[PDB]
Formats: structure tokens, sequence, C-alpha cells
């Protein structure tokens, strides 16, 4: 059982507590779309972990490339290179747009977004970042400080030059021109606002293509080529956060893709690693060799560890030979079909958005008022839970609890269903 | 060989340059204490990589867990609970001394340290942070920062409120003191000058109890228990990274041990991990109560990932049965006088410092100047690699250039003698 | 003639260029409405100098009490006392709405939003400001990082904490609700944003309650009320900036009074000392203690000297008895409906307005375009001066070109209709 | 009497309270080197009003020329020069060292230093600020952030970039060398820290020649010449605060005279204007030049107003006619010695320093241990008040407490005994 006593002890006593609660239960295994706990109960793991594992828990091909370099090429001095980190490398150009040309291999999300802001604010000579007022970037100073969706307060000032906009969000507008929600005439007050207040510094604008933690709000439609231009009349760079969006989850390999607007530095994380970690930056040959001529600097333990990077080499392989990135379009159409038919059941699902295998669904009291559902949502997640189904709801302000969806790459037709099962059961249970 | 020029016009192309330059070898196998090129050419790891493989590469016992985990728990949800978690928890809490009772298992150095500020912050309620004007604790935000030894200048301005005070350095005094090195006065001089600067908001002081980047300097008798006190008196939080010291490198099994002065906060990441990336933050359980109550928030992607975990807990065990922390004090000892017989041999050889195995080696023009010697320190480096011997050299304003030799705690006699050859070698091959 | 080539020698040699051009004259005498060059040409100052002599130059009665007091009691140690800094503290209180109690007499305009700020900084025990857009607070440290109308550029980062929303602007709106501009949904939508950036320590907002160097923006109507709401939610306190309207400009002593909105802290400084330096912050006997008792600061070498503090209690007196409120309505009357007449013979002139005796013209291309007449404005401007009109035309981004016009409450009818033949007669002669 | 109920009944309900505490009296008349109190008892001005009146109160010079313009040219716009200004910025030229060549006249001391702090940053591009830990430069943003004698705390961040270094103090020293205070290698040991600090943007080092909130302390032999060389090869410009040393009190025209070190800015005030607002930056004719091109920017109300300017010629003309720097020299001998021979007469002296008319006197408990002696220098204080004599003492962290002694330029020879007089039976009332 989940209750081993010596167990829940020692999480008590020895845990930092670091955001949220602990569940009430002990993982022992995983496998595919599955986690199983100490009952040996299976949890359809309906968020890939914490949005990670691609190509489900324990794949074969993941768990044999680990062990071929476990054995024979781990960690390396950094100044030393070798076979993966190049084919890496090489590949990241050869399926990233033209103009996407070098890469630069480490570890985390937040280190990655780190990577590239210092590499703008470096090549720029300026030091201003703007973000989007729901974005999240990760727990690391400039990382955390272009994050408005959370962690601002009580942590001391954020880094100097830091600005937000708010993001077009469709469901809930806010801006309206001619009876009519422009977000394109949103985009440029925003722009008038942030260059009243620059000190002549804009550096960067960093965002996320779909932002997950602030809801799964997609930018709409040619709204990124927009904000591109808004970067280029201002020398700004336009960095690309796709830690959640990256390697064929919205059903292109990546995001940026979808618009046809390529960014001056492209960040990767969670789906590269697959659950390990490694993350990178990819930028093109112009950014770099001026970075470089600059004194360019980011020297850590695990940047260049061969390991990570077979890892890296061996999920790009599976998701192209067996086209997972289309199999991510046709499962997040079964799945989104699904979702629409709750809906139609149920009048406490307001919206159902996102992409490919990257969807959220917002619980509202009132599909009219789109009051937000407080406390719905959570016992929904509750009874999914014991209905054996793991789901994860963002509660941000002024909007509907909203839960975020993303199986792996490699789900079932059955096991969409099952969760779609499982999903509507939670619902009735909860109301 | 070494010169595949798809090889190396892959690595032109599509790399980005993050400081220093690239070995020009292609790094094939690694085993033990050693690194093999495409030639064959087995290269003895002086670094344990970046200072990081503590059983040297590919330890059979590494090699297990990591296959054993891969295929059976690997990342979760990180809301979710598994056994190496709690267990690695648990057991740094049993390892550390009285005080340190609660851990936060991350991935990298610099993520540690953020973590570790970040908690400082939340719990005073202030934002200064100080450190050593020759530190080294990561490329992120807060940790950059803080990092004094490189890396401030072209990016802008820092965190608000970031101070450094000099640290003391036996080998190069400034401070006198009635015709005396005085470092304890130094230090009551330098926290003067902050006292004055402070806007009020003194949240910590981070150190790492012998600095490597910084040219292996060892803070001297008393020094520790001093600036302790400095903090006490000052409501501040004492941080010590001991991302190069910690895991037995030092002759126990965490430097902080040598001076019986406990941090409030002890950050590990290198070494524990043994080259994959696993990091860690333990503080006490007072401190972690108040945080909580506070909202403190790290929630990142692999942050309790069991993976990784289960790869800490087996290097510790190892570390523990093996003995390694005695072997530590009897090869550095070995190591020691070995260099200590060079220095007899050559005048270039003005000091050698550390302990256990975090040894240092300085190279100087005149041994009584004691001026710098530029471009030897380089050639000698140059001459180590041809030798077969991979050493890294520091080179800090107003210091000599300085080997940081640092063995895997597996070391053989055999191969300390081999480095002290090929090291005797290079440097008459050099002047 | 204004031609002494010995002065403009001097003047290109030893003058330090801090803003604009020189006039091409040399200003030899002022007397009430007019400014007299070289020659002896009389030009009527339509702007009170730089927006001050409220009283005109040299009123006889600002004259005696000048000579008065040099003779009499002139600097003081900033701990002595003495009855006018006592007398005009007292007044203050009796002027000003409840809720305004205690006095700091202070120098100019900067300083005294710098003390006002300061004060809310200490007894919130927060530090980041809110200012308008196209504001104007000073030149000095604080003040100009919440002056956004101008001078953010190529100087350094501005202090921390500082942002600032659009200000309410009826001739050009860019906020619409049901085909609507609607303002206060407009403000709701900027404090989302900053709510959203905060880092929870929201100390202040500054505002002008016309803004004059923005381009005579007036606050609309219940604007004020629904901003000192937004700040009492938050914990704010709203600081008043009356340099420009305090004093009976707007046809009210005080602009706040129109609306029936009280700051927490009243700033005055230009009108109030009539030409002289003599500038001052009112607050409530309450804000007054707790910045006591926490130890507030503002110690200057003029801080309550007795001379400027006799000046000011002169004005009042004057202003008071000769009823020059009610005369700036009465006059502001004359003056605004000439304006609109100019408006009836000229489509170039696109808005009139502004209050009492701050009135602004704003010069368009198109009268539907409301396109922004560059150039148009500053030939006007130099007509203006040729038939002996001082006028002054602000140029802020996608505005038109707007000239400022406030002549000295005791203008006379005669005076203000000169100025409008003057005016009306440069702008024919300039198209 | 000093007694009116009215008068501290409304000092009570309307002021705002700004540091220290009021003398209880009501100054109701001021004349030389005397202020009298409401019983017309005179009390001898040993501080010159807050050390600024320069020729006593209510000089008949300064009467008259106050006068002269109060009544013919008071306030004018910005853009408009007139004779005073560009007499008094040619005066200036004139009479401070080659390498000064352009000024621009403010009102306040913080304004002045504020207009300098912001010259230096536009011209380099910079905006790191380094000042003495003793410093006093102003409660305006910039000023106050260059100001660390006092005033830090509660108040929020200061500006980004901000350093000081301590100041070299003779009387107690803290940096040996060779059993010897090395006031030149402490400067070139504070250097080192800044230049690891920085983040490579210094743009000037403030400094006053002498210290005077700090505590009457003089810059040492040589000391300057060495600063100014530091700033030189940083590419930093230097800034001569002389609010309180300019215009003779020192014995020369301008401290900076005596090192024959040229600052790139030189700022003056309080003795400039003799008790009115009047202040100025001069700078050569280079850096006003680029500082142009660069659209430099410092634009208030009273900028470059007649009647100030006007008062500052008056001031320069009676100084330079009457000997009046020469008089400082004579008359701060006769000061000097008697306090000397007080110093003999009573422990409780421990050190008289200081230069010309800007005189020192530190108490202490023991002249061995130099203990501070808290209290003591509060009765002294005390006692000269109810004998007469106006004093100011300046209480710093670390050291006695000191009577800051600056009588008029004007002083007599009766007077200066009379003072003597007072202090000594003061000291012996308060032992
Ligand atoms: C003392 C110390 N703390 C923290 C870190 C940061 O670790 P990461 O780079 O993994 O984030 C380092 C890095 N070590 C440097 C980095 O590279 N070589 C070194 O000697 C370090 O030496
Ligand atoms: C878009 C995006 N970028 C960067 C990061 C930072 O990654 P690391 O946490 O590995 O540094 C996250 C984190 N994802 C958050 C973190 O946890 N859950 C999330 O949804 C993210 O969502
Ligand atoms: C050296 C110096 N510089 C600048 C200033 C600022 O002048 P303002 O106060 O007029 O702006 C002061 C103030 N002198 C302090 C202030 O009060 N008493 C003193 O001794 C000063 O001593
Ligand atoms: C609204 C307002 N507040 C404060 C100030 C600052 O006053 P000082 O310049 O005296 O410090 C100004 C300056 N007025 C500007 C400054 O010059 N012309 C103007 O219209 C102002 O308009
Ligand atoms: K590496
Ligand atoms: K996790
Ligand atoms: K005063
Ligand atoms: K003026
Ligand atoms: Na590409
Ligand atoms: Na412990
Ligand atoms: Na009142
Ligand atoms: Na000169």
């Amino acid at each position: 059982l989940n209750d081993d006593a010596t167990f829940w002890r020692n999480a008590r006593q020895h845990l930092v507590r670091y955001g949220g609660t602990f569940e009430p239960m002990i993982i022992e295994r995983a496998k595919g779309s599955f986690v199983y706990d100490a009952d040996g109960r299976a949890i359809l793991d309906f968020t890939s972990g914490q949005m990670s594992a691609v190509l489900g828990h324990c794949h074969p091909e993941i768990v044999s490339v680990i062990g071929e370099y476990a054995g024979k090429l781990d960690h390396l001095f950094s100044g030393m290179l070798s076979r993966p980190v190049v084919d890496l490398a090489t590949r990241l150009a050869n399926i990233t747009p033209p103009g996407l040309d070098r890469a630069l291999l480490l570890s985390t999300g937040a280190e990655s977004n780190e990577a590239a802001i210092r590499m703008a604010k470096l090549v720029t000579g300026k030091y201003e970042i703007v973000g989007f007022a729901q974005s999240w970037h990760g727990m690391t100073g400039a990382a955390a400080s272009a994050t408005y969706s959370a962690g601002r307060k009580g942590v001391g000032p954020a880094a100097v030059g830091s600005f937000a906009i708010p993001a077009p969000f469709t469901y809930r507008p806010r801006f309206e021109r001619n009876g009519a929600y422009d977000y394109l005439a949103e985009l440029d007050y925003a722009f008038d606002l942030i260059d009243r207040q620059s000190s002549g510094n804009l550096a960067a604008f960093i965002a996320e293509p779909i932002l997950s933690s602030g809801g799964i709000i997609e930018l709409p439609d040619g709204y990124m080529a927009a904000l591109k231009r808004k970067c280029e009349a201002r020398g700004m760079l336009l960095i690309l956060d796709e830690a959640q969006t990256g390697v064929g989850r919205t059903g292109t390999m990546f995001a940026c893709q979808r618009d046809g607007v390529t960014p001056d530095i492209l960040t990767l994380s969670k789906t590269l690693g697959a659950g390990l970690p490694l993350a990178a930056i990819v930028t093109s040959a112009a950014i770099e060799e001026r970075a470089h001529e600059l004194g360019y600097l980011f020297y850590t333990t695990h940047v260049s560890d061969p390991l990570p990077a077979a890892v890296g080499l061996r999920v790009l392989d599976v998701v192209q030979r067996d086209g997972l990135v289309a199999r991510a379009n046709v499962m997040g159409d079964r799945l989104r079909r699904g979702l629409l038919d709750l809906m139609e059941r149920f009048d406490c699902i307001g919206d159902v958005r996102g992409r490919g295998l990257l969807l959220g669904v917002e619980i509202v009291k009132d599909r009219r008022t789109k009051e937000p559902a407080d406390g719905l949502g959570a016992k929904i997640t509750r009874e999914c839970m014991n209905l054996g189904l793991s789901m994860n709801i963002v509660q941000l302000p002024g909007m509907g609890g909203v839960f975020r969806i993303a199986p792996p790459l490699t789900v079932s037709e059955d096991e969409i269903d099952l969760g779609l099962s499982l999903l509507g059961q939670a619902i009735e249970r909860a109301l």
C-alpha cells in the first residue's frame, strides 16, 4: 500500500516543500502512458509526467541508448567534444527552419532560457526583456524575471528592465475595436506603452507559442508575424520558448513552423530530453558569430555531455521514424472531438482549446458569464485521480480553472478513450 | 583519427561556442580515470571531467542503477513522490551535520544555488546577497549575480543588491595588521563597508569553502566561524556552495565538517550526481517550515525525478561503503607530496595548496615576486595534453595561472604516479 | 540691441546647454504680463515665465516682502524655526481640503516630488511608483524616474520599480468599449497589467491633475475618483503634483478641489513661489506621524528658510484678497472663447482644451485625420515671437504640436485681447 | 518670549518633521554673525546657518542687489537669457581653474549633483557611480544614492550601480602597510574590489574635498591626485562637490586649487548663493560639447533665473574685493589655535581638524582609546546654546561626536574670541 508510514514519515521530515501538495500515493513503476502506485494500480498519465515524456515512460529505445552510453561515454570536461553532441547539434540544425544553424546543449528549460536571454543581451548591448503577463519560463533569475504567471512576490526586486504585455486571449477578450476584439491593435497599444517606458535598451521579447502554464493560450492568426515585426523595428531579438510545444506536440515539429515565423533564438527542453535533463538553444550563424566575437560565455558542468546528447538524438530519431508528429494530429483530433462531446454533455465546460496534443479545458460556473468555477475544477481533478487519471489544473487570475492535457505522442486510441471515459465520470461525480 | 573532417566541419557549422576552445580530439569512450580519443589514445582525467566524475567514468555500479531505473521509474509529474527521492532526501539528512534536515532535489549547480538564494530572500523578506570577489556559483541570473570571478561584463546590470567582499588569500595577502596578514581584521573591514552600503536588506552570504574557479583558495583557520558570526549578527543566512567540495573530495564528507561550522543552507551538485545532472539544497527544519508558510516555490520539470535520485543514492552508498572519503586523504597526501617534489625541481611552481583531492598549483615567473607566469601555464597545459594528461588552468587578475587538480576518488596510486610523471615531463618540455 | 557680440560670445563660451535653444534676445527688464528686450521691445509673457509668475513680473507686493525679509531674516540653520515658516505651513493647512494638515517647505518642484515619493516609500515599506506615460515631475532621480514624457534615454537604468500607465486622452482615444472610448475601462485594463508585473511592492501613484508637459491633458470626469480607489485597494498613496495647477490657475485654489478627491500627499512649487524657488508638500497628520515614527528624513540647506516662506505667504494673501482664483475663470473664459473663434477661422486648430488659465491648443494638418502638424507649430511659435508674443509648444509622439498657454492671473482683458490678436496674425503669416 | 503657545501649537499641528528636533526658540531677526530670538537674545551663528551665509546674515550688499532685481528682472522662461546669468557664468569660468569653462545655474546642492551625475552618465554611456562611505550629496534620487553617511535604510533599493569606497581618515586609520597607515594603498585596495564588482559601466566618482557631514574629514596629501588617476585609467569622470568647501571657506577660492587637481565637473551651491537658493555645475568645453551633441537635458523652472544669478555675482564680487579668501586663513588660524588651547585644557577634545574656516572638533571619552564620547557631545552642544552659541555636532558610526564649525568669512576677531569663550564654558559646564 501507499501507506508505508516509514515512507510518509521520512517524506514529512526530510523533504523541502516547493509548490503544491504531494500526491498521496507512492509511485513504484512507470511504463508507456501509465504510472503505477504501490498497490499496483495503474494511473493513466495524461500529462506525460511534468509534460516531458514524449515517448511515454521507459521507452525501450530510450532504455537502450541510456544503457549503451552509461557504460561507454558519460560525462566530460566541457572543452571536450564527442559524437553524440555534434550529431545532435547537426540534427537540430537540419530539422529546424532555415535561419537556425547552431546549437548549445544544456540541461534544463530555465537554463536554456537563461542562455538565450544572456546571448540576446550580449549581442545587442542592451538589457530590457519583454514577456507575456501570463508567461512561464523558469525558476532561475532571468527566467523568473520574465515569468509573470506566478512567483513574482516576496522574493525581492525582479531583474532591472523587466516588462510584460498582455497575451492575446480570444476566450476572454479585453481590447475592442469597432465592436471587435482586435488583438493586433492590442499589440500595437501594448508596444506603445513599452516604448514610452523603455530606457532605450530593449533587447528581446521572449514568448511561448502556446502559453501552457498561462492556461493553454494559443497566439491567434497573424499575431506572431506581427510580434516579430515589432521586434525587428526595435532592433530586438525574438526568443521562442518551445519547452512544451517543441518536438511534435502541436502537430508540427516546432510550433513556429505552423506560422512560418522563425525566431532569432529557439529554446527547447522538456520534450527534447523525454524525461531526462537535456535542453538547448538554437540560433542563427550570424548571431552565434557575433556572440562569439563578443566573448559569449555559458560554461556549465553538463553542457555538451555525451549521455544526455545521445538520448536527445534517439528521441529525434524515433519521432521522425515513427511519424509521431502526424500521430499528434490524428490522436489530437480524436481527443479534441471527445472533449467537445463532453462539453455538449456538461455546461461546466466553457472552452476546449489548444493544438495537436497540447489541449486545454476551461472550467466555468456559467457558460455565459464564463464565470470561473472555483472548487469545481479541484474536485474534478480529485475524482479523476480516484478514477485513475492524472490531470493537472492551472488556476490564474480572472480566468476559469484550466486542465492542461498532454498525453504521450505514443498514446493509443484506446488510451485516449479511457481518458475520455474517466474524465466524463469524474465530472458527473464532482457536480 | 581525431581528424574526421565531417566531424570538425559539423562542429564548426552547428555548435554555439560558449567559452574557451574545443580540444582538438574526438572523445569516443571513457572508463575509470581515463578518456580515450579516436585513435584509442588514453588520456588520464585529472579533473574528473568537469570536476564531477567522483567515481571515475562509467562506474559499473552507476551503470547498473541507471539501467535498473531507465527501464522501471524514469520521470514523473512533480507532485508525485517515489522511493529514490525519499531515500536520497533521508540519506542526505543523515549524513550532513545536525541542523540540516530537509532536502530539495534538483538538476544543476546554478539551479541549486538559485533555489537557495530564493529561499533566503523569502524567509528574510530581504534581497541583498554578499559573495566573494573571486567566486563562481553558476551562469543563471542570481547565481551569476553572485559570481565575481568572471562573466560580469557586457550583459546588463546585475541583480539589485549584489555585493562582494575580498576572499582571504594567504598566498597573496593584502591586509596587514602589525606587520601581519590579519584575515579576520580584513573580514571586519570588508563588512563595515557592506554595512555602510546596505539599504538594510542583507539576506544572505553565499560562499564556497574552497574557491575552485577562483584559484583553489581555501578559507583559512577560523575564517568560517567568523563569517557565520557576521551573518548571525546581521540576521543573514549563510549559504554554503559545496558543488566542488561536497561528497568526500576534501577528505571529509563535507568541507563544512572540517571547520565544524554548519550553514543555514547547503548546496550540492557536480559530485553528487557523479556526471549526471542531479543537485540539491539541504536546509534546517525551521527554515523549511517558514519558507513553506511563506509559500516557497521552486517547481521545475525534473525536481524529484526518480532516475537521477536513484543515481545519487548509489553514489552515496559506494562512497560510504568503499571508504572513498578516507581514500581522498590518502591519495591526496600522495599527490600533494609529489607536487611538492616538483616544486623542489622547478622554480616556476610557486604554491601547492588545497585539500584532499582538490589541489591547486600556482605557476609563477619569480618565486619571490611571485610574478605571474603568463603563457608558461598554457604551454604546460599543452604539453600535458600531448603527454596524455588532461589538466585545467584558471587564470585570474593579479594571480599566477592555476592548475586545478581533482582526480577521481577511485584514482589509483599508479595513476597518481603517472600523472605526476607526465606533469614533470610537461614542465621541462615547456620551459 | 540684442546683438551685443560680447554677450553672445560669452553665452556661447561659458554656458552649458540644457535643452532647447536660447531665444535670440537679451531680456533686460520685466513687469506685469510683459518682458522687455534690449531694444526695449515688450514681449507679452503668455507662459508666466516658466509657468510660475502667477502675479506677473515684479509684483510690487512681492518686491516689498522680499525687501522686508532680505534685510531682516534670510536663511537659517534647518533646526531653527521662524514666523514665516510656521505661518505659511498654517496657511497651507487652512486652504487645502480636510485631510491635508502638515507641510514641508522646500525649494523646487522636483525636490517636492522627491520628498513626497520618499515619504510614500517609507510609510508603506514599499518602493514601486506608478505614473502616466506622458508625465513630467522633474529632472532629479525619483522625479525623473516617474517622468515619461521625455528624458528616459541614454542616462542609465531608471529607478527600480518604475511603471507607467497611459493617461486618459479624450482628443485621441485608444481604448473602446461598445463603440465607446471607455477611459475607466482603460484604467481597469492598465491596472491589471501593473498588478501582474508588480513584485508586490506598490507604494504610490503620482499624477498631475492636468498633464502640462504632456500636452494639456485634463483627467476626464470621474477618473480621479476612480484612480484613488485603485490606490486604496492596493494600499498605495496617491501623490498629486500640482506644480502647474495649484494656487488658483485652473479656477479653483487647487485642481483637486474641482473633483473633490483629496490626495494623500499634495505637492506644490512653481506658482507657490511666484518666480522664486519655493516648493512644498502637504500631507495628512496620520501620514506625517508615521513617517516621523519611522525616522523620515529630508534635510536640505533651504528647507524652512524664512525669506522664501515669507514670499509664499504674501502670494497666498494677494491671491485670496484680490480674488485671483475667480479672475482665473473670468479671464480663462475670455481667452477660451477667443481661441475657439480662431479655430473657426483656421482649420489648423484641432483642439482647445484646458481649464481656467491653463489652456492648450493642438495644431493639426487635418482636423479629421487629426494628423499632426509638424513644422507648422514651429513657424507659428516663431511668428508669435516676432509679433511680440512669447508662446511655448510641446511636441509629443503621435500627437499634434501643442501650445501651452498660461498667462498671469493678474492678466488684463486688454492683454488677453492683444495675445489673441498677435496669435491670429502669427497663424496667417505662418500658413 | 519664545513661548508663544499659538506659535508652538501651530508648529506641532502643521509642520512635517524632517530630521532632528526643532530648536526651542523663535528666531525673529538675523544680522552678521548673529541670530536673535524672540526675547532679543543674540545667538552667535558658528555654522553660517546651514553652512551657507558666507557673508553673514543680511549683508547690505546682498540686500541691495536683491532689491535691485526683485523690482526689475525676476524670473523667466528658461529659454530666455539675461545679463546676470551670462555674467555669473562668465565669472565662474574666470575664477575656476583652467579646464572648467561652462556653467549651468540651478537652485540646490542636490540638484547640482544630479545635473552633474546625469551629464557624466550621458557622456560616458555608462551608469555606475562611486562615492565615499561617509559622503553627503543630497536628498534627491541620484544624490541620495551616492550618499552613504546616512539615509539609506527603509526607503527602497538605491540607484542601480551604486558603490562606495572608504574615505581616507587619518584620525582613525584602518589600513596599514609596514606598520604604517598607507591611505594610497587603501585606495588601491578599494578600487580593486570595485573593479571586480563593476559590470563594466563605471561612469564617475563623486567626492567632497572635505567630507563635512562625514565628520570634517580632509583628503590627505596626494590622495586626490591619486583618485583622479584611478578615474582616468577607468574612463570615469571625477565630480567634485564643493557645496561646503567652495567660494573661499578653506582658504582658497576652491578646495581643488589647494591640491592642484582639477575635476571634470565641479558643483557648487550653499556658499555660492549665500543663503538664497542658487547652485551650479561647471565643466570643461569638451564635456559640454559632447553632452550637447548627445542631447543633454536638465530643464527646470529656475534654471537661468536672473535674480538668484544676480545674487551669486554680487557674492563673488564681495569675496574678491574684500579679500575674504585670505581672511578665511587669518581667522581660521586664530580659531584653530583657540581650539588647540581648549584641547590643552580638556581631555575630551580628541582632535581638531579641517581647513581655513571649515573646522571640526572630535569629542572622545579617552584620548587614547579615542573612545567616542556619547552624550558628552550633546550636553556640550546644549550648554553652548544656553551660553548663546549655535553649534552642530554630527555623530557617525565608530567615530567620536563631531562639532562642525564654520563661521561667516566676515566673522570678526572679537566674534571668534566670544565663540572660543562660550565653547570653553560650555565644556566645563557639561563635564
Ligand atoms: C562552486 C560552484 N558552484 C556552482 C557551479 C555551477 O554549476 P553548473 O555549471 O552545473 O550549473 C559551479 C560550476 N562549475 C564551474 C562551471 O564549469 N567549471 C566550473 O569549474 C561551481 O564551481
Ligand atoms: C514554457 C516553459 N519554459 C521553461 C520552463 C522551465 O523548465 P524547467 O522547470 O525544467 O527549468 C517551463 C517549465 N514548466 C513548468 C514547470 O513545471 N511545470 C510546468 O508546466 C515551461 O513551461
Ligand atoms: C557636500 C554637500 N553636497 C550637497 C548637499 C545638498 O544640498 P541641499 O541640501 O541644498 O540640496 C549638501 C547638503 N548639506 C547638508 C544638508 O544639510 N546640512 C548639510 O550639512 C552637502 O553637504
Ligand atoms: C508638473 C510638474 N511637476 C514638477 C516639475 C519640476 O519642477 P522644477 O523644474 O522646478 O524642479 C515640473 C517642471 N516643469 C517643467 C520644467 O520646465 N518646464 C516645465 O513645464 C512640472 O511641470
Ligand atoms: K561537460
Ligand atoms: K518531476
Ligand atoms: K534652512
Ligand atoms: K528660468
Ligand atoms: Na535550420
Ligand atoms: Na543532518
Ligand atoms: Na486642510
Ligand atoms: Na576656468
